[PDB]
């Protein structure tokens, strides 16, 4: 995928949920910190490390679509 720690996330299809939302709804961002501490406790530890890597993630362009409706 790449070299940086997040950067892996970009083949991640759960993740690109969590970017899509970030797109349209960046308030949402709170809401998935958490989020992947539930689904990946593991990977929460590199986003608090390194949240400025993941963030920039959460914010290029996804295949998905980048709006919700009810997510977060």
């Amino acid at each position: 995928s790449g070299g940086n720690p997040l950067e892996f996330l970009r083949n991640q299809p759960q993740f690109q949920q969590m970017r899509q939302i970030i797109q349209q709804n960046p308030s949402l961002l709170p809401a998935l910190l958490q989020q992947i501490g539930r689904e990946n406790p593991q990977l929460l530890q590199q986003i608090s490390q390194h949240q400025e890597q993941f963030i920039q993630m959460l914010n290029e362009p996804v295949q998905e679509a980048g709006g919700q409706g009810g997510g977060g």
